[PDB]
């Protein structure tokens, strides 16, 4: 398993319905199956956008493509209408505790 | 329930100190009281994130210690408005749609 928190800045407005739709439609395709997604959450706080995604290496075969898959290109460019880089867009984890493991 | 708390980092590198705080906290009965299943602390640029999947002195002691290291992301109502993000989408393999 791996969990990644992706962060960006929202552009002015309320884009949540639009962003939600982009991901909902994507998640009906085989794209989460190519990636190996186990669970996805999207959140907002003030002008911040958060994409929290848990992936699993065993769920899919590894691809190392030279170019973006068209489905990834589509959602990536579509999201550019609603978010901009805050200023690598993944947060860096420095502490992990889990019930039954203690500190990981 | 998954909660994401956001704050702004004060200048410096406080990861060692923040880790020490939660290392001490997560040895107490606190995660048993809250029902914590998992906790992740992360940084991005000048941002601090506390991600938890689930006054009292155990809670208050970690609030008081974090003052050395973080400031509210927005100051106008800093400390009295919620610092937790609002989830608007959730998909889970097996069920598919969870929200909405």
């Amino acid at each position: 398993m791996a969990t990644t928190l992706i962060v960006a800045r929202l552009k002015p407005g309320d884009h949540r319905d639009q962003i939600s739709r982009l991901f909902a439609e994507s998640d009906t395709t085989e794209l989460p199956d190519l990636v190996g997604v186990q669970e996805r959450r999207l959140l907002t706080f003030k002008d911040l956008y958060f994409h929290l995604v848990r992936t699993d290496e065993a769920l899919s075969k590894t691809l190392t493509p030279q170019h973006d898959h068209p489905l990834f290109r589509s959602i990536s460019e579509a999201m550019d209408e609603y978010v901009t880089p805050y200023e690598q867009a993944s947060a860096r984890q420095f502490y992990h505790w889990k019930r039954g493991l203690g500190r990981v």
